[PDB]
């Protein structure tokens, strides 16, 4: 669980080493990329990059697992951990984070500023050094380049989505469809096909049918992983989550809030016009209070049970010939 | 010369609507994304796209330029300026810039802003969906799609050498090695190597020692585009460039500083640090007035000479198997 982490990390070491070497004076250069690795692409939690290492054992047959096969595994988890460093480091700028990750945002500190919009292209250049220097003898090298593009077109799609639904922003706008659709592009494609059609693929399984197959599970737990992430955001002992809430004071499509609309009478709307995104403390109570008043908590508790069940129901349909244990480690690890 | 390019501007029409089509609830993004197209794909002179099409004619004999060949040239030569116009919007946000192409830059259209950085990431993204569409099925397509990567991963990397160089900027940094370091990643690679390279490829023209021996002098010529581009955007007529310099009052790594920093007393130096970026035009003057008392002018003029002697013995000695043509009608394009 743990301890296929620790090796994880440990590769790091191995990719910043072969993206940061022949050419003399683009050093300056060079050594600034090293700088944004360190400091973007380590400290998170590294599932979505384990997710490959892990799924990519379940799938090979041991007996061609040499050292060499691992250490491409290893290399396009980290692949993937690469393309969210992109994302992320771009979100925080878009969004005027101050933090992330419990640090200063990347873009915040000093000498850094609106120099961090190259820092994230060349992120997500790395990808594609990485793919080329470790894959490009593999049957499979087009398919992860393929794979990796369409990932971060989706993700930008739903960037924009996201951004438009969210300027002066308006509640109109954020309905269950929409939420949907936005969760979707932005988040499940990258967070749950990504990695494991990254396995499939290092694997040999290439079909257009399989991969169907897995993304309609895997776009599903992407869904849920999102609601139950905004439900927590609020609800979540800060203690646990080890993260304090904001979505409230910052006027997010949250699930909570499209579950409230949907619930809302008149009088309602103007209690969540008035106090969704003040800073005040007083007004975030406030909301929250009406989540509670419309018992947004046991709707939440309701769509979990609901949510395993249908999981459960497409790991059956739409698993095989992959072995359940590939969907099913995913869903131990998000649902409790 | 010209024709040529009312049918590669007439093909643009074709692009957006393959680019902006099955999927509803993302519509509202894909509005958008033409929107972003329009606005920062058009409005050029078009000459890196061009260079794909001729060349592209020059090299492929006239009995396998069928319907679609010319198609795919015209493809890929937009990919080129799609390229180009994800960086703009990018280095425009990054530079502060106003204006581009004598239009406001995109970021500072209001209701914009810093959601442009998703909006280039969705030009660059762009890329390769028309390579995907256009060209997946040919023996070109995985060469097409590494040249587009690596060009970015090179111009992202001469940014960064840009931006380190010019921050509380000095001019100890600037050096003619560093200069031409910048003008090779930031500008060559993707200006002169890139349209050449991929026609070459789409030819069927693949051996790494005739791209090398290509690129030996599509870089040269980059660099001289570079210099007479630093040299005009002061001592140019702005009445026929249609273009009014300001890297003087910008603290730009021009080459008119790196030789006026090589020929310059420490009294001069000194006049150099106090008027190169104020904004006061009498300090601007003083500048100007320093650069003729060294005859820069007379140091281009003579640079440029031997320049183009330099370029054409590259010509004689690298160009085989390639038609002269193919380079002589980029140099003609630039020396006058
Ligand atoms: C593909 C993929 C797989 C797993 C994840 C994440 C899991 C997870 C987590 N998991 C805990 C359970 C949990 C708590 C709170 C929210 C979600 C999951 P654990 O598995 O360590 O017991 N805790 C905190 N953050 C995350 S992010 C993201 C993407
Ligand atoms: C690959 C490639 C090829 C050509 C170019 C450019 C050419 C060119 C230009 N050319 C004129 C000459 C010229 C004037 C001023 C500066 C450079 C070139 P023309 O060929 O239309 O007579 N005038 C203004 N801008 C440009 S940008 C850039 C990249």
């Amino acid at each position: 669980y743990a301890q296929e982490k620790q090796d994880f990390v440990q590769h790091f070491s191995q990719i910043v080493r072969v993206l940061t070497e022949g050419h003399p004076e683009i050093g300056d250069a060079i050594a600034r990329l090293k700088e944004v690795l360190e400091y973007n692409a380590i400290g998170g939690k590294y599932n979505r990059g384990l997710t490959v290492v892990v799924a990519f054992r379940e799938l090979v047959e041991p007996r061609k697992q040499d050292a060499d096969s691992l250490q491409r595994a290893w290399t396009v988890g980290w692949c993937v951990e690469l393309l969210q460093a992109f994302f992320l480091v771009a979100d925080d700028i878009m969004d005027s984070s101050l933090t992330r990750r419990g640090q200063i945002c990347w873009y915040q500190k000093p000498g850094v500023g609106l120099d961090a919009i190259n820092d994230a292209n060349l992120l997500e250049a790395c990808i594609y050094r990485l793919l080329k220097l470790y894959c490009r003898e593999q049957p499979y090298y087009l398919n992860l380049i393929e794979l990796f593009l369409q990932s971060s077109y989706q993700t930008e799609i739903g960037q924009t989505l996201d951004l438009l639904t969210a300027p002066n922003v308006d509640l109109v706008r954020f309905t269950e469809k929409r939420y949907k659709s936005i969760v979707k592009y932005k988040t499940a494609f990258y967070s749950f096909y990504l990695p494991i059609a990254a396995a499939m693929y290092m694997a040999g399984i290439d079909g257009e049918k399989e991969h169907a197959n897995a993304k309609k599970i895997l776009l599903e737990m992407g869904e849920f992983f999102q609601i139950q992430d905004d439900y927590l955001d609020l609800f979540g002992d800060p203690s646990v989550t080890g993260k304090i809430g904001t979505d409230i004071q910052d006027n997010k499509c949250s699930w909570l809030v499209v579950q409230c609309l949907q619930r809302a009478t008149p009088e309602q709307y103007q209690i969540l016009k008035e106090n969704y995104g003040q800073k005040e403390a007083e007004k975030v109570a406030r909301v929250k209070a009406l989540y509670e008043e419309l018992d947004l908590p046991a709707v939440f508790l309701q769509y979990e049970e609901d949510s395993y069940s249908h999981i459960m129901a497409l790991i059956e349909q739409y698993a095989a010939p992959l072995p359940p244990a590939v969907f099913l480690g995913l869903a131990r690890k998000i649902y409790k």
